């Protein structure tokens, strides 16, 4: 069975709408949500409203994210949770006790991992009440904070993330529900980033990538070649090649159509293309479209692009690419997993198990390069580290037959690591 | 007619009450507030709840400031509401939209300006259907994030300032209430600062003081010191020495006994002689106390004296500061206005009416210093600038018979601009 779903944001105030919920509004969406065959939703509430202090936690606010996961169960959903936003669609949501005079970092600061702690205890021992309540995530992309570009990082070296992740992932875990969290492809693409690929595939339930071809991948590709639509299959081969577990399943927990970089008529065919690629990744354990409803014309500062990624728009019609995921869920929510792959490209790691040039795997990139020439030309790439490539036993076990290396390595030549040039 | 209330901090909650309002606790604050004797109230909405995108406020916080007034005007009570918060005891409230990848200026900003006015235009409108809506304030001591000591200051000049002011005040104007602004005392004592004397002396309604002695007073003159307990009362003579109206109004807009600086016992001496001295400033309007109630303990991060500045305690009980202020209230708010003084100070003044040395104003400085020498040996000074103080008819026609002159100015040697030595 793959997972097929929404990244929910709100049609009536987007997340402002935990400011002043319509509920009967928010019903209509999780039903038409619903009504399209998805299985489950992304939920984002907003870290300051739930932890306006240190340690103060708004006790309404979790009430109001339970009913909306508890809305969700109504209309047959599954409800995942993201807890520290944080970041939002190009915008910062951070509590008054770690800006300005407070300025604090919330991945090294003791008291601030422990009110983190705290928060995410509240948070799970509430909504494991509700059955549809199904995953926690420590937040959406948390890494974006941790290095520059952020233009107010709160830096840290990735032994301290690594730190990080032990003390809240432990907290976040009980019977009934996964823990996870979620980072930007920096993770994969910047090097010296502290977030590294060996943490997205050893801690947390599941590998998880957030798929967005304005990076560079429809810049330089072109936006209809098939390089760009092979993208998320690409990122799905690359994350998991870095786990232990060579089972490890992948959620693709965000991909998008975005109109800064894609036609608007092309979206519908993008969405079939990409979906369908990557799901030729036999780890991949579901898809979650970014996102279910346009972000309301009356707001500003978006980025544009941003107001047309919703599968429904402001009034709550279904849009072609939303017609078309929903057919995507139908066709394939019951197909067997894809075939194992016999060719690997290998990516040279340190002893830690993490690239050791991280700029050559991003988009342009010669690891990158490498991969979509293979992919175009039918092979069927996989992808592996040099430790499992110098292992003799496990490329037979694999199945591996044909190995291609990055001979002469270079740097990513279209990588972006913002969504819109007005940020850079 | 001496006007005396509070700034109400909600008991159950704070400032997060906006969150999560529990109306029947908030009815019950402001009972306590008005049986105690008081006859206003000071509300502190936070921005980002009511703006939290630039294009789209939220009408249901709106609303909840509504209700505020109107619980308050139940009670008896005049609402002043303040707006751009901005900054609440040490805590910075940002909009999304002006931090960080958004990061803005408030002040200079073409569409930031324009978002903050429809923000005052929408809460006048809607505020001004309630009788007890007596003022709006642009904001708790907007200042603060225009300059240094700053951690992400939105730096501005004065004229930037002055155009800033001219296209809000307007907007809160009208029939039935005050348009006003405050400004933390770095207006007055730190030199450069975009924020003026002359700006809070002549724009909006009143000029408007907050007076704290953590910022050097206390500590260089000493806890207990007459110097230490005259200093509003300084405060009040020293800023409306800057307006050309010389009966515009001064609103002691807050005043609190800090026990980072006070020991706890001595804080309702401290307020009555506070008050007391206050009120020999013939403009002065009101008293406002910070605050009506504790700080709940429960919340951290706050520095540590911020949780006991309140005239009730946690569990709602009046306190031994707050019973003297409500007996302030009762002997003084029929009080008949102070005589007039005869015995000037003289602030040298450039062409635009602004000191020259702002520094020389602080706790410490030789302005400081000569004024306080001058109340402490009975002379009861008032504070005139260098421009009324070279018309001879002028003087004769404010009564002053008696000049002093700062003839070797000195910087502040007292002041601190921080209520605490962790920021
Ligand atoms: C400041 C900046 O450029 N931030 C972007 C993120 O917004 C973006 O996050 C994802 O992308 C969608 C569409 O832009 C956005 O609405 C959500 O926040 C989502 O989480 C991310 C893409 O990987 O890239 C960052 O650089
Ligand atoms: C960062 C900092 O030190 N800020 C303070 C302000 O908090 C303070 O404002 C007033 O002080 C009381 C008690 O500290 C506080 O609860 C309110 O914010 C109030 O408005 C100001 C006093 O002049 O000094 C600043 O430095």
């Amino acid at each position: 069975h793959m997972k097929f779903g929404v990244n929910y944001t709100p049609s009536h105030g987007w997340f402002h709408a935990w400011l002043d919920p319509d509920w009967d509004g928010i019903d209509n969406d999780l039903k038409q949500i619903s009504e399209l065959g998805m299985d489950h939703v992304r939920i984002f509430p907003i870290w300051p409203y739930l932890q306006p202090n240190r340690t103060w936690i708004n006790k309404k606010g979790v009430a109001d994210v339970r009913r909306m996961v508890h809305i969700a169960g109504e209309h047959g959903l599954d409800a995942y949770v993201d807890v520290f936003q944080g970041h939002l669609s190009s915008f910062d949501f951070l509590p008054s006790w770690l800006v300005t005079w407070h300025a604090g970092n919330m991945f090294t600061d003791a008291d601030a991992v422990a009110a983190e702690r705290e928060l995410v205890k509240t948070m799970t021992d509430e909504l494991s009440k509700e059955p549809a309540f199904k995953g926690l995530t420590l937040g959406n992309a948390v890494n974006q904070l941790s290095d520059r570009p952020h233009p107010t990082k709160m830096s840290a070296t990735d032994r301290q993330i690594d730190a990080w992740l032990d003390a809240l992932l432990p907290t976040a875990a009980g019977e009934g529900h996964n823990a996870l969290y979620s980072v930007n492809d920096g993770t994969w693409f910047i090097d010296g980033h502290p977030f590294t690929p060996v943490q997205s595939a050893t801690k947390g339930d599941m590998t998880v990538i957030h798929s967005w071809v304005f990076n560079g991948i429809a810049q330089g590709y072109g936006a209809t070649s098939e390089e760009c639509s092979s993208y998320a299959l690409y990122l799905a081969e690359l994350a998991k090649a870095f786990g232990k577990d060579s089972e490890r399943p992948v959620w693709l927990q965000e991909v998008g159509a975005p109109e800064n970089v894609l036609e608007t008529d092309y979206t519908p065919e993008f969405c079939r293309k990409t979906v369908e690629r990557a799901m030729d990744c036999r780890n991949l354990w579901g898809v979650t479209w970014w996102c279910s409803h346009d972000v309301p014309a009356s707001m500003e500062d978006f980025p544009f692009f941003e107001h047309s990624l919703g599968l429904f728009d402001e009034q709550g019609q279904l849009k072609p690419i939303g017609r078309t995921f929903g057919e995507l869920a139908a066709q394939y929510r019951s197909a067997l997993p894809a075939q194992p792959k016999t060719v690997a490209v290998v990516i040279d790691v340190d002893e830690a198990g993490n690239p050791v040039n991280r700029s050559a795997l991003g988009p342009g990139g010669s690891v990158c390069d490498l991969w979509m020439k293979l992919q175009v030309a039918g092979q069927r790439p996989t992808i592996i580290t040099s430790q499992v490539a110098a292992n003799q036993e496990a490329l037979a076990q694999r199945g591996i037959l044909e190995l291609h290396a990055d001979e002469h390595p270079y740097a990513a030549r279209y990588y972006t690591a913002v969504s819109d040039p007005s940020f850079e």
